[PDB]
């Protein structure tokens, strides 16, 4: 129990855009398993599928590769072409409006899914509360 459950509006009902105010890009996940942000809404990777594994646990897929968002042992974001454990992601509302993702694996580490302002997702360790760049609103595609 190491976050509040706080737990934003909305359900996963259709696939979404996750939009980065930070620098104001949608998070992307590219087929070679890279992770990154982009400004281009006619990206056809930006388009992701959430689903509730548990009540504010979530999977990030990418509705075009299938594969799904993960972050390793080192805190890096990639692509996992099958679900495990690092694949699972604390869907929390945050600042009273946004969507934060917290690593379930790493949840006593305080690991947020991150964009900085130039598009480059952030390390694990980089990230914590308070930020900008943990900040997103899922938007409908």
């Amino acid at each position: 129990h190491h976050h509040h459950f706080n737990l934003p509006p909305g359900n996963y009902k259709k696939p979404k855009l996750l939009y980065c105010s930070n620098g104001g890009h949608f998070l992307r996940i590219l087929p070679d398993g890279t992770v990154d942000g982009t400004r281009d809404r006619s990206d056809q990777h930006i388009q992701l599928q959430l689903s509730a594994e548990s009540v504010g646990e979530v999977y990030i897929k990418s509705t075009e590769t299938g594969q799904y968002l993960a972050m390793d042992t080192d805190g890096l974001l990639y692509g996992s072409q099958t679900p495990n454990e690092e694949c699972l992601w604390l869907e929390r509302l945050e600042e009273n409006h946004y969507n934060t993702y917290i690593s379930k694996k790493h949840a006593e580490k305080n690991w947020f899914v991150g964009l900085k302002k130039n598009g480059s997702c952030k390390r694990g360790p980089r990230t914590h509360y308070g930020q900008k760049a943990i900040l997103f609103l899922p938007l409908p595609v």
